[PDB]
């Protein structure tokens, strides 16, 4: 089996069904004690929680699900009826994420999409009946942060006040995205310094709030 399957089986055998906080704890314990993996992790997760609670978004788009850690983290804080759409290009990871969400009891809040962001973003309005997004969590290929931000805008998916929250802006890094949003009058940007998941390595989140054209 793969690392991702081992993480899912660990959660199934060490967390309580229907209890999202147990699922996050189990993932973080496994990835601290057994095998590192690219989940957002608890240090950066606690900053995500504070952002989610400040904005109480009704409709969130995540780019990059992986094993569903960030999807569990955000969906557990959504208000009743609020929704998360999460895009995952790797079908094995899409299947782990669906199973992780099932286990956590969050499957009615989340729709796990299996494809590439550049293919799926243009289908959001017609196929997933999206008007505009309240928040976007960027956690996919780091060289896609910037092009997908611009594609979201092209597609009319951003509105005044949509919150972009970007993982890994330091490690691995997203230098073009950072320079762009920080330089642009169309974004109001804040950096939250933290640590790479499970490591004593500096990383950070960027929040970039869209201000319209
Ligand atoms: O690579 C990372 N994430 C991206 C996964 C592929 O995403 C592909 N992907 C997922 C949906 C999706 C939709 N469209 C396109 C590609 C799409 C990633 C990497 C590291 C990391 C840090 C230090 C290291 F030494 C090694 C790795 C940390 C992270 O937190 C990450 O998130
Ligand atoms: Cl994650
Ligand atoms: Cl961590
Ligand atoms: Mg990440």
């Amino acid at each position: 089996d793969t690392k991702e399957q081992r993480i899912l089986r660990y959660v199934q055998q060490n967390a309580k069904p229907g209890d999202p906080q147990s699922v996050l704890e189990a993932i973080d314990t496994y990835c601290t004690q057994k095998e590192w993996a690219m989940n957002v992790g608890d240090a950066k997760g606690q900053i995500m929680d504070a952002v989610i609670r400040e904005y109480s978004p009704s409709l969130v788009l995540e780019l990059g699900a992986y094993c569903g850690y960030s999807a569990v983290r955000m969906a557990r804080l959504l208000q009743p009826g609020a929704r998360l759409l999460t895009m995952e290009i790797n079908p094995d990871c899409a299947a782990i994420t669906q199973q992780m969400l099932n286990f956590a009891g969050l499957q009615d809040k989340v729709t796990i999409l299996n494809g590439a962001s550049q293919d799926l973003i243009p289908q959001l309005k017609k196929k997933y009946d999206v008007d505009t997004l309240d928040m976007v969590f960027l956690d996919h290929w780091k060289d896609r942060y910037l092009p997908d931000t611009l594609l979201l805008e092209k597609c009319g998916l951003l509105r005044k006040g949509t919150v972009l929250l970007a993982d890994n802006v330091i490690v691995p890094g997203t230098p073009d995205f950072l320079a762009y949003v920080r330089g642009s009058s169309s974004f109001e940007c804040t950096h939250y310094s933290s640590y790479l998941e499970y490591m004593k390595v500096v990383d950070g989140l960027e929040k970039a709030i869209y201000q319209g054209p």
